[PDB]
């Protein structure tokens, strides 16, 4: 689903720290 910017958001190319970044500070604090 999605589409619109998946090119650049779902991909998951290698988010090698962006995964852990998901769940460390996926919030502005």
């Amino acid at each position: 689903t999605g589409h619109r910017m998946a090119w650049d958001m779902m991909m998951n190319w290698s988010p090698t720290a962006a995964l852990v970044v998901a769940q460390l500070l996926r919030i502005p604090q």
